């Protein structure tokens, strides 16, 4: 069942009006940048909570500025479009909102659509992925800034992901050109060793993850954990007590193993279970301390 | 004015029937590979000549195999689709045919369309581009095989191309991760110094260019020129007597200068003028020696 | 109008006595190291203030030790030579003092001259440079230690600087062999984002800048600013609220833009305006807190 | 005893008139490029033979073009200046001629001098050097094109040369950034293994040596030797039957050993002895086959 | 059943006399170099044929010279030791002979043993391996010369080999630090595409394989095949018509696939079947053209 | 005089029973990992103190897990084996204990021996080494994780060590692939500049040194010193006030110089003398603050 609506170039339109030609936009897709924004439905409150909407909208405006898309949309327009579309679609459950900006062909024009679709959350569930390091190297600033969340950056993140599946793993992790740990294919990665949390620093060649930012805040401020952002080596992650992938799509995804070295305290391990549960209570609006991360959209009870 | 038809998933359909949803295929575009195939119209013969159709169709099948698209189309189907579409569209002039293959979401499905549109040839004309080397590095086998003609590989080739335009040049050339000359943004590059032709070897990190292959054949076999495929240094190209970009879209594009070092014998220089003219007579079907490169489509005089 | 004097090999001599043969010292210039030392004239006090003379003289002795020039001069001799020459020249305005050490040809001999010339300060003025990243890579420890302030290190810093001018920019910034931000051509670079100050760490492959050291002190101790010395990525600097070049010659030079991405809070931006003004009051001897950085030379009012 | 004359900026002048200020030209020396040209005195013929004068003069014009020195001198002017100065100096023995071009400070001016001094030839003598590989890496196209014979490129070639002397060797050889054999500090290197001659290819990151060019011609055309220009590994050179350094200053310099691995057939080994003797007979004008490499300057018997 | 004898430090001794302490030689094993030499038993002739004994013995002396083991053994001693041991052991079938040299601890002493054990040949059999590229990078000249056949070089070649087995492949192939194809874990690799044979050049960072040398000779001289020794890219090998591993242990080992891309003409493919059969007839002494590669040891019929 | 006993595969046995065949274990030695554990004899207390036994035993279990040796031994077994062997050998002086684990050949078996031998301590003595940087590059995570204390990792650490000796130095220091300071050949390195202690961070590509860990603790907690773990450049170490190598074998080894640049405050310098003396009092059991690092083995007075 399609959403009722989507937003396209400054306006909400019924889903079925947004038809284009098969041959529109394949060249535009080379330039395209996107965000993935979560909405979490609190049936008790009859409110959707859109997680860090403004951070996502600012990350998009920056990705657009680095692609050098001419100015057409604002942060406030993308935030309001997302609010308006989640209300108008009238779906009272968890959603993914996806803004996607693209430049169409000298005088390129900037366009964008936003669509919101139902999403499955796994923050109640206890599951684990078996990860491998890819024989494929992560994109770097020299060739393809990981900082831009460009569709093209995912060509790199399907060399790794299809390798991982055909060799019997659930997920790929990347090494950077210099042999250091980069990120997952769609997400940042965390390692627990002791109860010290470890994650690659930004200049390891990764996206400016809002989830990574969120986890680091929650780990330091709720749990009092030490969190190291640093150059991380492959072999030390094999020795991790726990590991997880985090991102908007990934929420908190435990890693059971890495190149078949098994995380000592399981998956989800204790620090992972804690961070997963705190995350969940934040995003569903049952933690008043983190309220400023949440954009409510009142829609009335399901 | 749109073409009458296009080919999509094993069938020709009127142009206007190929409508999809705005939100179809943005994830598929990450995987997408394409060819650009030239058709040259000989009004004297009333035939379109499709240049090296089978090489293009085989390059596409290989690009698809390296992306790991499941098998759905054959070389012979792509060659025949292109013949059939150029006839059915009933346009008696120069065309670009563009097959584009993409995988749609475990059990991914392989899809492809082909569309043929009128094209402007510049093989009569004498023009020249001012080129710069980009401060952006070419994609390599470690991160994004240049060998695959993937839409995503063009994200790299618009870092360079937009830099080139905003800094007052017509076109970008690339250096590889190791500092050696790679290719243009959409084309291979040739240098003339003496009347020795020079072009980067394939493992410099370039596409397996059919035009590059064609030029090397024509330079050796018609002109008796020495042609070096080797590691090429930046500074020596500044000292080139001539330079040109070559590809299907680019045909033979003379470079007047490179980072404002001007090619000594102009643009097009003498060896460039020769190769341009021989190319033109080959592709338009007025050189019986190269006939096996040509797929005629008889359509009757314009 | 030439200075009255200069210092050469342990002695002050009239300017016109320091004549050599056209063919002396071109081989010596390969080895040569130098400092640029500022003197700031306070007409109210009738004193020249020589900025961080001993740091400059120690940096020179170290540059000499790393070149492996045999010992001939001392730190104290270079400090006193600079004091004596600024007095003897009897010029009551802002000056640049330039010690230059060189080895002359087994048993190489160490020589040095120091000359002081009038200098224009721009610390009253509000101006801005448009910067590009160079397609040329910074020298590293593997080939040419950036730590040594050798004339030869400037061959690298005129690949970048002449590129920048011919492509319509005022100044070049460098990327290191690994693609990270290095420095300007003659100066260290600072970025303001938030009001967090950011500058590459030393092992990014930069000179041990006294101005950079000075700015970091002034930013932390006068302004209470956070200052990050770290690996800095190209794309984040495009997103900078402000940027500036700093060095002895450069003082504080605001950057309006970088590869045509414009710094959000202008040039000079607010944190830049503050640091410029504090710097100025320090170097001119109107800030008693920083007095230990200043070597007064009393000469009587202009 | 000084030469009678030198050439400076389009004119011959007595040696003693070419006096400048100690402080002229230290910044210009960063830009400076030079050639070293040999003159060989044949007392039997009363002629100096200037070796490959035009190649040297063209290499200089190219080095100048790559530095981007504005045009001021011609190839023919440098060739004639060198002829005229060797006649006017009236020294009837072996000489080194050294053109040195430099740009003086927006609107930079191009200047050049040429001076000719007596030189000791070692082509009668049988001597050998003990070489080490340097822990310092050769300059590459990314940072400092080895192709430009710039004074600054010798800062790199005194990291290696002073290391070599203090660790008990006569001479340094370089490895490139990728770990492959580059060149000596002032010369190209040849290895003999079998009686196959081996030397790094140009894009190993070396100067376009006229001596290297000369040796390769003489090895192929007089001796019928196989000569490989290719990527050369460190360890294989340890296993060389012979090795030598060649250049204008170096003529043919045998290497007895490399990191204390001794060349099997000694120094000079047999192929080295042959090439040394053929070189000598070429440069002294007693080999009519190579006459086109020689510019005679008749001056009458010593 | 143990061999009757082995050779150790210049003498043949019964197998059971060669007992040492558990704690002897673990430090020596860091330095150790070895060869693997094949003996092929021709029961018709009652002769063992030892394949390219002198090449193997010279490769060992070179490996020893590069490790800097003091001189103790000669090429002729290793050749004769191997002859004598294969006779004295009195085993009339295919054997592996393994010389292993090691330095024991200032004044290190050089030691060596040689032992010959029965070996299974697979040159009658038609079998195939499924290969992966390793996420582990091959050792290079910078860190560990692949040219030395050192036991330590196999630590690298069990990162790859254990990865390959746990991820469901039969064998690992390596990429070099620069992302190009290096070798297998114990063998060189060949690709057939067309009927052009392709194999990495030596400076791709590989061992000087005698089998690789043998195959290239046999391919050119018996089959008239084109054989390219060059930089080889990962993706092109996926497109290979055939592939094989070759070495002393490996003989000719067909590769059915590489990262699950299947070689078009199977395994063994036609050119592979030919080269396998020619190899077999060479090593068993039924090809008089290649007799100079064979060291017969007459022992009388089995 | 041999020890009375050693431990092998879960049991203590007389020294003379541990005899194997010359040809056992040369392939196993490729996989082998080891620790070096110090025992310090306090004749006053009649106790051996085994330094950080559990850290060493855990480092071994991790090295074994990363090699992928099947589980056979425990941490507690290695700790108890070492205690038991030092008692049973009945030697009342300083010892080195060396566990060495190895896998013997599909279904590899894990084996280990431990042997304890008398050791000379140099912690009373004042001596100094002259160090060079090696022209050989340190092993990295890409090829050979420095994190694993594998015998094979020492092949790299005898390229450097034999270079150092033949070029007149006492010891080699390494640069990493990126040109930064790695470690010594068998030890971590510390630099003193000011009285700030500096040592490369782990991801510089070094072993997880227990001695390095110990020194950093003692420097911070006893001396209140600042200790920087960071990327360290070659040239800054030349400017060090002091330097030392530290490890189990090396204890605290002062460096007098580095590529003949002499440490300003001598060797051992003051901070080095302090750390040496504190280390000594810790390991000999005369510092109750560090008692938890010590495993006593009471044996009665010598
Ligand atoms: C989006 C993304 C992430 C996670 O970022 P969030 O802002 O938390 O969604 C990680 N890696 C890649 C490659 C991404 O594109
Ligand atoms: C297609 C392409 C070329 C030229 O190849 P042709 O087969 O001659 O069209 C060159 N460079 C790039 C990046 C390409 O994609
Ligand atoms: C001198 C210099 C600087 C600035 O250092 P100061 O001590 O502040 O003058 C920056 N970059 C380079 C390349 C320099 O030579
Ligand atoms: C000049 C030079 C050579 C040799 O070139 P010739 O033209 O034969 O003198 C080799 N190496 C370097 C670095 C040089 O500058
Ligand atoms: C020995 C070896 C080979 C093959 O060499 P042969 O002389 O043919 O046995 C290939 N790779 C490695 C790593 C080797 O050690
Ligand atoms: C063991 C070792 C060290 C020092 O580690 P400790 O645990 O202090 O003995 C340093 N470098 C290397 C290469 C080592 O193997
Ligand atoms: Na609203
Ligand atoms: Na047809
Ligand atoms: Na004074
Ligand atoms: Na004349
Ligand atoms: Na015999
Ligand atoms: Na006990």
């Amino acid at each position: 069942e399609n959403p009722k609506y989507l937003w396209w170039n400054h306006r909400i339109i019924p889903w079925e009006e947004a038809t284009v030609h098969l041959t529109d936009y394949w060249w535009a897709s080379v330039t395209a940048v996107f965000e993935v924004i979560s909405g979490y439905w609190n049936n008790a409150e009859g409110e959707m909570y859109i997680f860090r909407l403004e951070d996502h909208a600012r990350r998009l405006e920056q990705s657009m500025q680095l692609i050098r898309m001419p100015k057409e949309f604002t942060v406030d327009e993308i935030c309001q479009a997302t609010i308006d579309l989640v209300r108008a679609n009238d779906y009272r459950g968890d959603v993914f909102i996806m803004p996607l900006a693209y430049a169409v062909g000298g005088d390129r024009t900037t366009e964008m659509f936003i669509y919101s679709r139902p999403a499955v959350s796994r923050l109640e569930e206890d599951f684990s992925l078996h990860a491998c390091y890819s024989s494929w190297t992560r994109i770097n600033e020299r060739v393809l800034p990981p900082r831009i969340k460009a569709l093209a950056n995912y060509r790199n993140s399907q060399l790794a992901s299809s390798e991982a599946a055909m060799n019997g793993y659930d997920t790929a992790l990347f090494l950077n050109p210099e042999g250091k740990v980069a990120e997952g294919t769609g997400s940042c990665v965390f390692f627990v060793r002791k109860g010290k949390l470890i994650t690659p620093d930004i200049t390891s060649g990764i996206l400016e993850s809002i989830t990574r930012d969120t986890v680091i805040h929650l780990a330091r401020e709720v749990l009092g954990l030490e969190v190291e952002e640093r150059v991380v080596d492959r072999t030390e992650t094999y020795l991790a007590d726990e590991a997880f992938l985090c991102g908007t799509h990934a929420e908190i995804t435990p890693i059971a193993s890495i190149d078949r070295h098994e995380m000592k305290h399981g998956a989800p391990g204790p620090i992972t279970r804690q961070l997963r549960d705190i995350y969940r209570e934040v995003v569903y609006g049952r933690d008043f301390r983190y309220r400023n991360w949440l954009t409510p959209v009142g829609m009335g009870v399901r």
